[PDB]
């Protein structure tokens, strides 16, 4: 089991943070809010580095650039925006959504980013041009999350409308769409480090781990709280094999990936934690959480 | 203002 300590608490969003990320070099932590901003922070002190703005409404998710350069954002505007994380200045505002944007991600390449939005279509961008280079119907409902597997060949996307969709880049052709039973919608989704898996939250207060080609459901992951509010998870690499969630009780999560007991739940946060994020190499949590907290907090363990 | 995944269902 991991011993998770609470280290520092991150004040400064004046209202709910929406998401959390590490930088791939491990340097920096950028967070998102309601109050249209994003904020830089230091990984391993909690140090607020910067606030970037521009946005007109608020964010509900940011990403990195493989090489922590550039972040891009995506917000109620109906826009996403590429920042250079450096200068602070938006580099490029992605525009052709026609409802909120909620979800973004980079390929591992950094030549492009996938968006999802309440326009229930996935977007793929030109990180150099900000040109959309495909729009993909890919779902009756709004998408919640979009990621890229780890050589970018791939798109999971997961919507309310209770699928999860697994799409070529280079065609955009749905090559997978993993159903189960009712389908209750489905609030997060991401690949495995190892890119063979997809680990799904639905608002039935589940996660679950899919072989997605084989369309077998592998563990299941439950104890949180999750009805409500599209939730980050996590795989924990640098040490032992985790699982990582917040929940709707203000708590943040950990399974044991194999056994899927709860090994550890982190408290401290005063509403619904939202966002978790892993560090890429220490064992370093970042959390953060809703309206009456708008705090993010670090936490560290020993494995 | 708001943020879409910051509201609930």
């Amino acid at each position: 089991k991991p011993n998770y300590a609470l280290k520092f608490t991150l004040a400064g969003h004046t209202k709910a943070v929406s998401s959390v990320k590490f930088s791939p070099n491990g340097e920096w932590l950028a967070s998102s809010s309601a109050d249209k901003l994003i904020k830089i922070w230091g990984a391993y002190d909690g140090k607020f580095e910067k606030t970037i703005s521009g946005h007109k409404l608020g964010i509900s998710d940011v990403a990195w650039s493989s090489d922590s350069n550039l972040l891009v954002s995506a917000s109620d505007d109906k826009t996403l925006k590429i920042w250079d994380v450096s200068s602070g200045k938006c580099l490029k505002t992605l525009k052709g959504h026609s409802n909120y944007v909620f979800c973004c991600n980079f390929n591992p390449q950094s030549n492009l980013i996938v968006s999802g939005s309440f326009d229930e279509s996935v977007r793929i961008w030109d990180v150099k041009t900000g040109k959309c280079l495909k729009t993909l119907p890919a779902h009756s409902d709004p998408v919640s999350a979009v990621h890229f597997n780890r050589d970018g060949s791939l798109i999971v996307s997961s919507s309310y409308d209770g699928l999860c969709r697994i799409w070529d880049t280079a065609s955009g052709q749905c090559l997978k769409t993993l159903i189960d039973d009712d389908n209750p919608p489905v609030s997060f989704v991401k690949f495995s480090p190892n890119g063979k898996y997809i680990l799904a939250a639905t608002l039935d207060n589940t996660l679950k781990l899919w072989d997605y080609s084989k369309g077998k459901c592998l563990k299941t992951y439950t104890g949180h709280k999750n009805e409500k509010y599209c939730i980050f998870a996590n795989f924990s690499v640098t040490g032992g094999k985790w699982i990582v969630s917040g929940s709707e009780d203000n708590l943040v999560y950990i399974w044991n990936l194999q056994t899927k007991e709860i090994v550890q739940k982190l408290q401290g946060h005063t509403d619904v934690v939202i966002s978790t994020a892993c560090h890429p190499t220490e064992n370093i949590i970042a959390s953060a959480a809703l309206e009456n907290d708008k705090t993010i907090k670090l936490w560290k363990s020993d494995c």
